[PDB]
């Protein structure tokens, strides 16, 4: 199947075909049917499979646009690093057009980022230090979020991000959907999804 | 998503419609895409997920009719016990009026079947003792098989058809698609997705 043939607004199309973007990865094809029901699943694939789509597409279907000045994000998406955080929302940026899309992360002050969150977003890409930093200081507000996703846990893991990603998470509401893409599955993946997930169905890219 | 959303011919949207039938389980949806494809998968999964015609549906809708006397069979599913081969082939009839099933399984006379199998088949639904048995004697030929399925391999494995699921897999065009469905993954099964599969999609239901 192609991506038109998946439930998904005629301008997340355009954007997909403008991009060079036709047919889903397997992860992709196999996750978005789930995805894009609301439904809660864990995606294990080697990197470069195409895991952002995955949940980018989602989230882009998900979301109506807001011009609504200073709107909390109705999105989360947690990553390891800076440089995943740029890559990740420079590709929701690109398929979600209708959505402003925020990047979070450390190696730089904070004036910018936070002028940012105060004009409003969407959504918001962030690192798990940087994200919890502005959630203590009232400028970061998760009371909206719709969709959390968490990229690379394995690497949060090894990074030591398990407490700032559990305390984020704890902050969002209970009602949303949660995305969570993993190449390992160590024993913390397995606690999130106890912990933070709704019967999440499996999606594992072998070889 | 809806059946009518994946790319499934008329008649088969059709008769899961005259049945009640609109929405794919969480398994369908998930394997369906991949399945219709042809890209291997393993569903982790029991009856009452709708695991059946997450491999029945690409079946149905990946062979055509044919009316050559003595063809062998393009897809091959192996299950543990009668009763089990006897559902699958009633769904597989089901949703793939056109072909000819015939189902294979112990406990009754060899004539019946053996009979079917000459006469030509589409399909073979059947447990793995005396499907190897009927290799064994060449009236059962896998050359051409296209889909190879193996529903409820840990019941295969519980009952001793380790050896006999091997050779019939070893007998059939590592071309083909295969579709594995085993509830707890034990090692066995992981041995048959690195030796027998391509890549496989590994959807956990369960
Ligand atoms: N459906 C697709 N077709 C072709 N390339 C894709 C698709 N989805 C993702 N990619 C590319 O795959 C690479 C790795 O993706 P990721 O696993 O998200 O890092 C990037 O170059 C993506 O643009
Ligand atoms: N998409 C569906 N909607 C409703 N019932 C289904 C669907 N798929 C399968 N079933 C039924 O679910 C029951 C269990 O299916 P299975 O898990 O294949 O043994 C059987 O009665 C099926 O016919
Ligand atoms: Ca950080
Ligand atoms: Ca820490
Ligand atoms: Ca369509
Ligand atoms: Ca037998
Ligand atoms: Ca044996």
């Amino acid at each position: 199947m192609e991506f038109k043939d998946f439930p998904l607004k005629p301008e997340i199309l355009e954007a997909l075909h403008g991009r060079g973007l036709t047919t889903p990865t397997p992860i992709q094809a196999a996750a978005l049917p789930l995805a894009l029901e609301g439904k809660d699943l864990i995606g294990q694939a080697r990197t470069g499979t195409g895991k952002t789509l995955a949940f980018a597409l989602p989230i882009a279907e998900r979301l109506a646009p807001s011009q609504e000045r200073g709107r909390k994000p109705r999105a989360l998406v947690l990553t390891p690093t800076r440089e995943l955080a740029l890559q990740v929302a420079s590709e929701l940026t690109a398929v979600a057009p209708h959505l402003k899309v925020v990047a979070v992360y450390g190696g730089t002050g904070y004036g910018k980022q936070k002028e940012a969150l105060l004009r409003g977003a969407d959504a918001v890409v962030a690192t798990p230090g940087r994200a919890l930093d502005y959630l203590r200081q009232g400028v970061l507000d998760l009371s909206r979020v719709e969709v959390a996703v968490l990229d690379e846990a394995d690497e949060m893991l090894s990074m030591g991000f398990e407490e700032e990603v559990e305390a984020l998470l704890s902050a969002t509401p209970p009602s949303r959907q949660t995305l969570l893409f993993s190449a390992t599955l160590p024993s913390w993946a397995k606690r999130l999804a106890e912990r933070y997930m709704k019967n999440p169905v499996l999606i594992n890219v072998i070889k």
